[PDB]
């Protein structure tokens, strides 16, 4: 089936682009907003987005017999004003990748291709896991106004059976 | 100094592009040329190119006070015919990054910016180290004709005080 | 060469004077500004400035055959108003010692005296390391207004491969 | 009481000056008189003179409520002829610091300031301890004429309940 | 570049010749001057001169792509009169190899060949290290006149972070 | 006896020359014939030829009362075409040193100098041991034609009561 091929290629592309964008956001949050631990958090997100999230697609392509296509285009020319807008933008990106994964899963189940469904279950779980991990931090900036308190909270954060 | 800034930005861009290209080459060498261990070798190269090689530039920029710029554009539309041409192309890329690093070091020393010189010494070493690691394998395909012998050699390979 | 001798003697003198000044600043920050941990931080700076930073110059003089000269004159008759101005003054002193080291390195390389260059590389690294360590704390007083939060941050602070 | 303040400030100044002078003497004894172990001995003396001997005064000032004053002036323009005159000069400096401490203790007891007396007991002990440690070595150069025998003796030296 | 090739070939030749000469001097100091430990010292020097000091040049030639040339010519027909002249001659040889290394480093930096500079830094350090190790012993024969005292000193000698 | 002196001096000279020649052959076999393990083998041979094989003669000369003479002259201006001719030349050198040792032993026994006979027994054993070790490898190139198989054999080789 070529529809699953196209959808998984789109997901590969999206994952690479998000990895690079998150890396840049982590750097700019460390260098300008004077919050190194928000930088470490977004850097861990970027590493997970550039590692297993695309290595698994490459491996599945090796295993079932599809063709891979590399095509990336990223140019970060705009950044938000403070840490709150930055973390809300990261949250929106996660909320979008959730819907993309849902669309791929529906397409796979409508093709009678149950190996691809069993494959995409991992993503329909990890999407919610990571969105929750990011929402836990976007909730912080609604709770206090001293930067160092939020810093220590995120520090102790970085220091389940269904989802986790 | 802005010249060092421009040169290091160019190096950042080059490193990201090479990382992606090497990842694709590793996959296509595993999937088509029936050599998984050449795939593992090129994958380790891609990981080193996408990790520390750009994280160190990001950290140095954080530390001295320069501005980072993300701009990538990669589209792999051509691949070689057999493993020998693939490994020779990888070798050529390494031979090019060597010259790029040499130019950066000359520019840094001609600016009276000795912190950047002390910083780029690491790269003028790692360039030769990695070029040697790749030449060791491009020498293999001039020595035998059975694929599995080369496979076992690379397997035992993956299994100094100045350079290393 | 006598020019390198004069430059290294000037550096010896500067290091001794900075050691004493930092010791006094640590005491006055402990006794008046009610911040003992800022005192401990500046005391560790003073110890590093009065120890190895001049012992290494004495050793190099013993080793290559130059003459040492002791001449100190310090009189701290003015102190800043609050901890922020104190830490900014410490930062300025670090930013000055950086330029002094850069000048010595240029002079050494222009003399064809490569042993002195290999010797001063240690200083062109440690300058950036220590300036970063002090900037990390001068960033704190732009982030909060409760003294004890900054205290706990510095406490957990006191509790790399290129630079560090 | 301000008299104790003045006396302890004088002792602080004297200790810093002696520290620097002893450091220079250690270097010149290592570099010219071809005796590295006499250098190590005088260096340990200089470290003890520049460390606890003034840190304790700084701490006591923090604790009782007096003001500290930093004012140093050292210029070593003359050095003795051989190791014997050097060690005799060090001995004379110790014999002088003994009398200075005795004067401070008398002044403290004549003021009805018994905390300062309890504080200065440590110094009236350490003075005799260190003078004895130096006399043990100035006795050596009255016993032999081979430099290396004295060297081995001092080496094994560097390798009580009332005083010690 | 062929100039660096010629210079490194000259250094290879010089190192082999010095190795052989030092071996002969060690033997003759053991057999005639009745000092076995001076023999052991000079033998360790000869081993370091014949081992890594030329193996590293061979390895660098393998690594960058230059050609090696073996041409040796040694004939020890004259020896000094006592141990003092012997150790002073060894010292002079070290003082000469220092200048040879300095010339090679200048030539490398004037060619814009920074890999050779990074390579020769090791030698510009080891030269000073070894010259200091030999001067420590040539200082002994200015301190005493009993042979066995010097023997025990050298015995305990044979029994840093920048240089060492 | 001076005849034994002359013969042992000749053996000393021969051993030094063979050491240097073998070192060069090891390098050229690593750099040109693309066989690093043959290089390691010949390097171990060169180390044994330059170490104990001449240190024992130096020690025996110290012990019985003869005079040592250093005179070397080597110029490697010709090398064979492939690894087989190289290893056959090494074998011929071993076959020659065997006969030289036999001649020395006959001369010693014909002089009624039984200490020299007891001394040379070690060499009349080690000659056969080393010739066998080299013949084991010159037999390999008569058994296969893939370079990497021979490589793995020599690798596992490098990884008795009369002779050994
Ligand atoms: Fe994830
Ligand atoms: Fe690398
Ligand atoms: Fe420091
Ligand atoms: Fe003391
Ligand atoms: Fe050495
Ligand atoms: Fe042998």
């Amino acid at each position: 089936s070529n529809k699953i091929n196209d959808a998984l290629n789109q997901h590969y592309k999206l994952n690479v682009e998000l990895g690079l964008v998150y890396a840049h956001y982590a750097h700019v949050a460390d260098d300008e907003f004077d919050m190194p631990y928000l930088g470490k958090f977004i850097q861990h997100l970027s590493e997970d987005k550039l590692g297993v999230h695309k290595e698994y697609i490459s491996d599945y392509f090796k295993r079932n017999g599809m063709k891979l296509k590399t095509d990336v285009s990223v140019a970060v020319k705009s950044i938000p004003s403070d840490a709150k807008a930055l973390i809300q933008e990261v949250y929106a990106r996660e909320n979008e990748v959730r819907d993309h994964v849902k669309a791929i899963a529906k397409l796979a189940l409508a093709e009678d291709d149950y190996e691809s469904f069993y494959f995409i279950q991992w993503y329909v779980r990890d999407g919610l896991k990571d969105l929750t991990e990011v929402d836990d931090v976007v909730k912080l900036f609604n709770s206090s106004n001293d930067k160092l308190i939020i810093e220590e909270t995120i520090k102790e954060m970085v220091e389940h059976e269904i989802w986790g």
